[PDB]
């Protein structure tokens, strides 16, 4: 009875399949893939952020030169300068007039915002998708368990053992190269660590926040201070993190395909509705009811009464139930034409009980399996009027 | 279900149409045009006496 089932990847709607175990009473499913969070394999390549030209205070030798050296600070720009007369609080102070030397030095450093407000590149591989699958199973009526997709993983949470996927729809909405910012995720071809052109994205490129080493192509060019005054002309491109916040591109949670949402959290891409998942469950046999205890319902009749050719469960149909015992009777349309809101219907001794459903074909000729009794609920449906609210329960469009 | 209906202009009698909304139970109308007062556009030109 290990109920294999191909199953559409779509998040917010149950998939009430039916266990046709030969010998005992069938049992309905209710498989709602409440989430499709993905979490691909990734690598933190480098944080970037806007620089801060945290200038070390220049040297001023008063009569003669002060040769600079290339200190190992990131992008340590330093250039000796002569021909000053530095006004500092008493007019000038160095008594020479051309031998007055000024050595300006400036290096690039991570902002304090780099720790917290920072873009973040990644080389993104495929990884392994997940889900908090609820099944309000059978008469168990509950399990809300986190699972995987790889087609040999069980998750014995509740009582049922369930194996999912691998899904066929391998579209990772993440590209190979991704930039990430706070919550807005950008599938951007970041240039690389160690290379980013100044002004362009990644002018600062630190491996992480702690990493004292980095790559700072900022085109930081010191110029001589003017007219014998102490200061430090640092001529520099404002960061490619400054832009990339107001001349950027749009976020993947606003431009992705096939229906995904995003988080700066394990780097999941939630709820990506695409393709199918070959899902298979091993039910606990204890949860089964033996066949000789559920009422046999045959010699019945089914008919629509007001079929709504729609998404919400507007389709209805009375069923002239013709039972033997009285009790519950799980139901399902093995044809995917009709999706039913009721998993189970209570029965007195051969009464009648309408259920709700939804279809996509004008003439819904769908079988209905009322606990081992098939029936065609043939009829005709009506279009609605009022179509602006969230996503459907029908999801069965085909040739009609 | 915005129930369009051509409807005879006649005052003192209801017009009990029926709402055939696909999906829910229909509902009857009872439209009685109790009055057809007109009030055209006019102009006081002159009193006489």
């Amino acid at each position: 009875y290990e109920h294999t089932a191909v199953m559409p990847n779509k998040v917010g709607i149950p998939y009430k399949a039916l266990v046709e175990r030969p010998g005992y009473a069938p049992v309905h499913l209710q498989i709602q893939l409440v989430n499709t969070r993905i979490i691909p394999s990734t690598n933190l390549e480098y944080i970037t952020c806007k620089y801060k030209t945290k200038v070390p205070s220049p040297v001023v030798k008063c009569c003669g030169a002060t040769q600079c050296t290339s200190k190992p600070h990131p992008d340590y720009q330093c250039q000796v300068f002569t021909g000053v007369y530095p006004f500092m609080w008493g007019g000038a102070y160095c008594f020479c007039d051309t031998e007055n030397t000024q050595m300006s030095e400036a290096y690039v450093e991570r902002s304090e915002e780099c720790s917290i407000d920072h873009a973040k590149a990644y080389k993104v591989h495929t990884g392994t998708v997940q889900a908090m699958v609820n099944i309000t199973y059978g008469s168990v009526s509950w399990r809300s368990a986190d699972v995987y997709v790889n087609g040999e993983t069980p998750a014995k949470i509740g009582d049922a053992k369930l194996i999912i996927g691998p899904l066929s729809s391998a579209w990772s909405p993440f590209d190979n190269k991704v930039v990430v910012y706070g919550h807005e995720v950008y599938n951007y071809d970041f240039p690389e660590y160690g290379t980013g052109k100044a002004g362009s994205f990644g002018d600062l490129q630190s491996r992480t926040s702690t990493s004292n080493d980095l790559y700072a192509n900022t085109n930081l060019k010191l110029q001589r201070p003017q007219a014998g005054i102490v200061h430090t002309p640092f001529t520099q491109a404002p960061s490619g993190f400054e832009r990339w916040k107001r001349d950027k591109g749009a976020p993947l949670n606003d431009v992705a395909p096939f229906g995904c949402s995003i988080a700066l959290e394990p780097l999941r891409a939630e709820n990506c509705a695409v393709g199918s998942i070959p899902i298979s469950i091993d039910i606990p046999d204890a949860a089964f009811t033996r066949i000789s205890e559920t009422p046999t319902v045959s010699d019945l009749e089914c008919k629509i009464t007001e079929c709504t050719y729609a998404s919400d469960f507007g389709g209805i149909a009375t069923v002239a139930y013709k039972s033997s015992k009285a009790g519950n009777c799980p139901i399902h349309s093995p044809s995917g034409v009709a999706v039913i809101k009721e998993n189970d219907v209570t029965l007195a001794e051969s009464g009648s009980f309408t259920f709700h459903f939804s279809t996509a074909n004008i003439h819904p000729a769908f079988k209905l399996q009322v606990c081992t009794s098939a029936v065609t609920c043939k009829g005709d449906c009506k279009p609605p009027k009022d179509h602006i609210v969230d996503y459907p329960a029908q999801h069965t469009e085909s040739f009609t």
